[PDB]
């Protein structure tokens, strides 16, 4: 299968085209080439602050009969600073827009703090301390919900939720709408297998972010793992006859866990989603799943002694 099943029935693509970081000039011809490759599923945020590019994108492959509108997966985010209903309603159609869309697939509460309204997507005072806001991922839900029944977004999910925070919005008074996904960073030094056991059986699927370990990233540090030179995935990339990074990105498809690893490079776009001719064996995957080291390089990890951090508790 290529898919996997949400529980509205909706089937989510296991490979998508990940975006952040591209740059806005840059990510309207990677996705052009996704598209002629055959990826339909698109992860989007309001924060990459390149929807616009990734709509064009979009509206010039549909107009030239390439792909068709219902068989695409398209999804974005609602940044932290947005969490009020009426704010997020702004930043919604700001998102609907840019994309030129009718409707997004999937909507996401891009982490679970909110943050301070403004300008800044990281708003600051004089000494250098992120502002919070009194506005919770609950109160966000509640705006989201509306999206929902308008029409406008088809399905809701979150991201960096762990798994106290997902029982807390299903067991929220008066909820209509259960998330659908669990957006998180995902990789042999990450494996998430309390978490992905957890969302699985609570009718939630994963979505796995930085399957390469984001080598883009802009903090990045000699003393961090490397995901991509692990040396057991170059052993059982030679003998699938795949690259590294196939390996990377089957390790989770392999598991119905979907992978959204992002590439502005044609040749690697390409790569990224030729992961559905080739099975990793009982042993590969067991021994995948050994590296675990619960070693995150992803989040926003200033605001770690503010309150619904994610990442102190186990999973
Ligand atoms: N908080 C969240 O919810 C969250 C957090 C992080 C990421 N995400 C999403 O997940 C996506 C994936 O995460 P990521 O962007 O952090 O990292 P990643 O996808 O693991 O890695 C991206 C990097 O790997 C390189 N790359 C891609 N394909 C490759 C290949 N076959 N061989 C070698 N290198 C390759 C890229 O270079 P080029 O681009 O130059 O080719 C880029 O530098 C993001 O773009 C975004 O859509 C969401």
């Amino acid at each position: 299968t290529t898919f996997v099943k949400l529980r509205t029935k909706a089937k989510m693509p296991l490979v998508g085209l990940g975006t952040w970081k591209s740059p806005p000039g840059q990510v309207k011809e990677a996705v052009k080439a996704a598209i002629d490759a055959g990826y339909r599923h698109f992860d989007c945020a309001y924060v990459y602050q390149n929807e616009s590019e990734v709509g064009e994108a979009i509206q010039e492959k549909i107009k030239e009969k390439a792909v068709r509108r219902e068989d695409l997966f398209i999804v974005s985010k609602l940044w932290s600073t947005f969490f009020e209903k009426s704010l997020m309603k702004e930043a919604f159609q700001k998102t609907l827009s840019d994309l030129k869309l009718d409707y997004l697939d999937l909507y996401l509460i891009h982490w679970p703090q909110g943050l301070q309204a403004g300008k800044e997507f990281l708003p600051k005072d004089s000494q250098g301390k992120v502002l919070m806001s009194k506005s919770t991922f609950l109160d966000a839900w509640e705006g989201m919900e509306e999206l929902v029944d308008q029409g406008l977004v088809k399905a809701l999910g979150v991201s960096n939720f762990n798994h106290f925070q997902i029982e807390r919005l299903l067991n929220k008074p008066g909820l209509k709408h259960k998330p659908v996904t669990n957006q998180v960073e995902c990789h042999p030094y990450l494996t998430q297998e309390k978490l992905i056991q957890y969302c699985h059986s609570k009718g939630i699927a994963v979505i796995a972010y930085s399957p390469l370990g984001s080598p883009d990233r802009p903090y990045a540090k000699p003393e961090d793992p490397v995901v991509l030179e692990i040396p057991k995935i170059k052993e059982i990339a030679a003998k699938h006859k795949k690259t590294i990074a196939q390996v990377l990105i089957r390790f989770h498809v392999q598991r119905n866990v979907a992978v959204i690893p992002k590439s502005v490079t044609l040749s690697r776009i390409k790569e990224n989603i030729q992961v559905f001719d080739f099975q990793l064996s009982e042993e590969d995957m067991a021994a995948i799943l050994s590296l675990n080291r619960n070693w995150r390089a992803c989040g926003l990890f200033v605001t770690s002694d503010e309150e619904d951090f994610p990442f102190h508790e186990e999973y």
